[PDB]
């Protein structure tokens, strides 16, 4: 398959070869807050990623991604909406052109300045390509960015990002600690989903954080410096790497917090 974010291969194309993009629980959403219910029966998310495992950093010419070892319960989340447990896998981020777009879910139709996913998959299924046959394979943690002070704990993904330009290229990226991309709040909305990207399955318990983090110009700008493309093709900038709101169809948006 060849989709992508550009005008003659992007979202709005993206049906022909994945007809689930039309279908009933798509992602992202806007996030009405005025409709969102709090939920007292909701508990506390458990977010444990004291053992993180980070392998490599990969850009797959869609977004980067930095991968970990999910062979056992190394970092996982827990509670809040879920059942059961479920292993992180991978982090990557949806980002814009400008500092007005770039986040996938919108809360009160505002868009953010990008837009960081936490993919994990739930351990009752074993594996995660068995976990993306199940309604309730996997768990994004997303978190929205806006600018303003640097966020210390993405200063080393940013400083790697130089080494990985260009689409297939990757690096090592060991050692790092995902809590450091966390804000302060655990505070979340959650409703039931999919992946934002193809193949746009329908697997997702999307749980996102109310509370943005503050990233840097300097460190968004470097997000903006990558390239779609393979080294050797014309340069096409890693911007606007986002899918647009789709239709909330016959779904509720769950609150942690009054
Ligand atoms: C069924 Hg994913
Ligand atoms: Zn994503």
């Amino acid at each position: 398959h060849h989709w992508g974010y550009g005008k003659h291969n992007g979202p709005e194309h993206w049906h022909k070869d994945f007809p689930i993009a039309k279908g009933e629980r798509q992602s992202p959403v806007d996030i009405d807050t005025h409709t969102a219910k709090y939920d007292p029966s909701l508990k506390p998310l458990s977010v444990s990623y004291d053992q993180a495992t980070s392998l490599r950093i990969l850009n797959n010419g869609h977004a980067f991604n930095v991968e970990f070892d999910d062979s056992q319960d190394k970092a996982v989340l827990k509670g809040g909406p879920l059942d059961g447990t479920y292993r992180l896998i991978q982090f990557h981020f949806h980002w814009g052109s400008l500092d007005g777009q770039g986040s996938e879910h919108t809360v009160d139709k505002k868009k953010y300045a990008a837009e960081l996913h936490l993919v994990h998959w739930n351990t009752k299924y074993g594996d995660f390509g068995k976990a993306v046959q199940q309604p309730d394979g996997l768990a994004v943690l997303g978190i929205f960015l806006k600018v303003g002070s640097a966020k210390p704990g993405l200063q080393k993904v940013v400083d790697v990002l130089d080494s990985i330009k260009t689409k297939g290229k990757s690096a090592d990226f060991t050692n790092f600690d995902p809590r450091g991309l966390l804000p302060e709040s655990l505070d979340y909305w959650t409703y039931p989903g999919s992946l934002t990207t193809p193949p746009l399955l329908e697997c997702v318990t999307w749980i996102v954080l109310k509370e943005p983090i503050s990233v840097s110009s300097e460190q968004v700008l470097k997000f903006r410096k990558l390239n779609f493309n393979g080294e050797g093709e014309p340069e096409e900038l890693m911007v606007d790497n986002w899918r647009p709101a789709q239709p909330l169809k016959n779904r509720q948006i769950k609150a942690s917090f009054k």
